């Protein structure tokens, strides 16, 4: 690829990751307010955005790939958002048990 | 910008993000110990360090979006990582603190 | 440092971080179920995997700071990415387990 493609790739990822993040934070908000159904529904929607966001093999299939800060920003956003998706069950569960 | 420049900037982001990260973790320790006022105060402080680093990151990304080619730097990558993971922690820290509050 | 050595080290960090990550999430599942001894044991194991990958990262980063131009490595960025986010998970896991323990 060239930088533009890596960059546009970054943006599309930032796009999905940004949506998923919003729903996850909104889910936490819902769980905080006791609306657990909304939280679960918001989490599933976040899961959907993440599903579509989804290099190493490409780099290994030679070398290549141009450095793009936007592309790493997109990956980083996606990964930190997935980390949130991976622990949100517990945050919500702790809210339920607390209530 | 040359690699050295990105590297220096990377250190600057690490300085602010590391500081904010320490404050957020200290706020969790505070909340864990029942000092909710200290916890909230520390988050407000972390937020100020994050805003500084975040606006710089935003500026740098827009430079690339606008066409400028930014050189690769592991230090910059490290700064971005420190900042973004720290931002995530901040985005959810209210919930970890509230949870400690309800049980305490 | 060689480009080969960068990709290699990159993969090692991804492996260690991936290994630590799995244990941390398994640790969360254990705590949620009240298996605290198991949850704590997994976090200790995960911390040991993180330490090895983290010290590699510290050396790699110090090389750039000293003026060394590390070959551009996408594999290494991903190494850094997984490692740093897994460390964030470890910082958060402590509190999630403690909240579960108090709830227990």
């Amino acid at each position: 690829m060239n930088r533009e493609e890596m960059t546009l790739l970054g943006f599309e990822i930032v796009a999905y990751a940004g949506d998923a993040r919003s729903k996850l934070l909104e889910a936490l908000k819902a769980a905080e307010n006791g609306d657990f159904a909304k939280a679960d529904s918001l989490v599933v929607e976040a899961g959907s955005c993440i599903a579509e966001a989804h290099m190493l093999a490409r780099e290994a299939s030679g070398e290549e790939l141009p450095y793009s800060v936007t592309m790493m920003h997109g990956q980083l956003h996606l990964m930190t958002t997935i980390l949130l998706k991976d622990v949100i069950h517990h945050l919500i569960e702790l809210y339920k048990r607390g209530a």
